[PDB]
């Protein structure tokens, strides 16, 4: 019922970015058919029909191509050359469907010296300067989960490519190939730091910048109960609101942006936040612009009033999952359909007329 | 010359996610016109025309509405109510252009108890469980820059909503409002962790999971020269390739997934990686499936062969910037146009026939 209602998508079962992009398309209403090798508990596989095919068999190849011939989009996330070998490369698909958006999701891209090399998120963000910039200054870099390569710089770019190529097709009548490399997407994702580096506004020193934890006003603080708050009071009026809530006299602290005295400033804020529990600070800063928020663990999220009231999550047999994002005022997305029994590929073809 | 050639976008100048979204649209060929308060060194404002208007004045409002009348998309990233008070709210824009995609970029969303509160990336990811999950276990949480709220779970969800709504418009003939809240987008961005929590595959203990640094085969290691490599060898055949490169006998190490002995395993891997410099390991693992990559600082990226060969970056002005992502085979994006001088708003209208 979302805005992608009517869109047909064939997804070749992979890991990480590919199934996440296919999930978001299905979340928004697309008709997504996932082909796996011959009832899932994986909530990521919500909003699909699952079928199976031996793509290396004559029958399996034939059936996939029939499906693809009726699709708008194809997603694959194998090594470059894998679909080519199978007879499912962009050139073969063009023969049956030149309107097809052929979406290729990789870490290293379709070509280049590392294009054939295995890897995972942490590898892709290692080569482009991102990982080096994450973590405390006095320790080795820490992975920001697989959030930056696989998803922000991976599936999200695949999604933009797919939907952009669909817009182009309104006018040209034709599809094309989208080459989404996580090493590329995540670089554009961090374009801000590349821009700042050029003007002296960001340095290559880990943990010593405005947004990486180096600034006392942009970091977490441990409270009296051992839980945490997040402070993000960058602008002077918000920072002042923060000091006001803590009851600290600005005249007695270092200037907010005197980096030479940041340790002094941080020590004073640390003592202040440590004096009470996390929930105390929620009360103190209620409806303020102080940019002070509780750092909630996953399992406490479903109790936060702002999360509850906006229905950011739903209960999926077992536990909470995120509702579709973003939101649409007229063609709103439905609550996701849970994973279901595998069905027969020929049933899908009858439906699709292929 | 990219896939979005022909698309008209009005951007109301803001910070963080909004300009990043508008940047990507411009990168991919969109005609983007940014209205600012009455030549930039900010590389992010690439691929724009900049104009100026006092939106609080009669004239400025009239001129903004004439421009918006001719647009496909409007991006705004102020607090809920701000454009409404201006006379630029969705209901006003709909009177002059019911095909307009009205894209609203915020942290907390358009409603709810936190909806009027100031904040930045760190606050948005503090409330939904994400920040709590980032960093070493023995320390307070560390922000993953502003990569996860502002961009992966922010601008990129704004982009997916804009382009999805443009798809829907093909059939309905109408636009609608896109409500992109960083608290929601970033939650869908981390859907994999919500799915895993339900099946016992992810815990709320920071630094103690497969992908957060807890696993010895998915983390960075410091080398003889104080520089780092990234290991990402999750799959057993990749892990074996890693140990082969290290010259370690698998028979003499704890099993890869015996978590009880992970400290022992990490101690042996630490001793191995510590015995030579980063670039030694870079060489040893340059071509294998071991998932071991050198961790490059921003300043080194431009020297990495895979980065060079694929033109992931271009030289803009005294610095590298990321080329457009993702890539398109038929309608490829141009090298970004640098920020140029402000132009007169009527010049844009003349051009757009406003
Ligand atoms: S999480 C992010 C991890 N990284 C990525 O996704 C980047 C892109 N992908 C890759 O680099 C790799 O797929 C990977 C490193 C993740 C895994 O590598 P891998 O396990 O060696 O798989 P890969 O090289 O992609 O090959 C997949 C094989 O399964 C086959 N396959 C896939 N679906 C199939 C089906 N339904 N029926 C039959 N075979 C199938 C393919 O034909 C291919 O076989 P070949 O090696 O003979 O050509
Ligand atoms: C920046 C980082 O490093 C990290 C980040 O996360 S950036 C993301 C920041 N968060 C967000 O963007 C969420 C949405 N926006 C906001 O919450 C807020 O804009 C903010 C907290 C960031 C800033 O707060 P603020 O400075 O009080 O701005 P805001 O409340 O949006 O109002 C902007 C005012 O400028 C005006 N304005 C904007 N463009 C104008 C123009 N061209 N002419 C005249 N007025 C203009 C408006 O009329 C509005 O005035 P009013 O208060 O009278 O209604």
């Amino acid at each position: 019922a979302g805005p992608l209602s009517g869109l047909r998508v064939v997804e070749l079962a992979g890991i990480g970015p590919g199934p996440h992009a296919a999930m978001i398309l299905g979340d928004l209403g697309a008709d997504v058919v996932r082909i796996d090798r011959p009832i899932s508990r994986d909530a990521m596989l919500r909003n699909r029909r699952i079928v199976t095919a031996d793509l290396k068999s004559d029958q399996g190849l034939e059936l996939a191509l029939k499906l693809i011939a009726k699709a708008d989009v194809l997603i694959e996330g194998y090594r470059p050359g894998v679909t080519e070998r199978l007879g499912l490369g962009p050139e073969e698909c063009a023969k049956v469907n030149d309107r097809l958006i052929y979406a290729r999701m990789t870490g290293w891209g379709q070509t280049g010296p590392r294009s054939q090399q295995a890897g995972h998120d942490i590898n892709y963000i290692s080569l482009n300067g991102i990982l080096h910039a994450i973590g405390r200054g006095d320790e080795r870099p820490v992975p920001p989960l697989n959030l930056v390569g696989d998803f922000g710089g991976g599936s999200m770019f695949l999604l933009v490519g797919i939907l952009a190529a669909l817009w182009e097709r309104q006018s040209s009548g034709k599809g094309q190939v989208v080459d989404a490399a996580m090493v590329d997407g995540s670089s554009v994702l961090i374009q801000m730091m590349w821009a700042m580096r050029a003007t002296g506004m960001w340095t290559d020193t880990r943990g010593a910048n405005m947004l990486d934890g180096g600034a006392p006003y942009y970091d977490t603080y441990e409270c009296a109960d051992g839980r945490y708050v997040a402070v993000g009071a960058i602008e002077p009026q918000f920072y002042a609101a923060m000091l006001a809530g803590l009851g600290l006299d600005a005249a007695e602290l270092p200037p907010q942006n005197d980096r030479a005295r940041w340790p002094e400033l941080r020590a004073l804020l640390t003592e202040a936040f440590a004096s009470h529990d996390r929930d105390h600070w929620g009360a103190v800063f209620a409806n303020s612009d102080a940019c002070v928020t509780p750092v909630l663990a996953f399992g406490e999220v479903h109790n936060e009033p702002h999360i509850i009231e906006r229905n950011t999550f739903y209960e999926a047999n077992g536990g909470w999952q995120p509702m579709p994002a973003p939101r649409f005022s007229r063609t709103a997305s439905s609550q996701p359909r849970p994973p279901a029994a595998t069905i027969d590929i020929e049933a899908v073809l009858t439906d699709w007329d292929g």
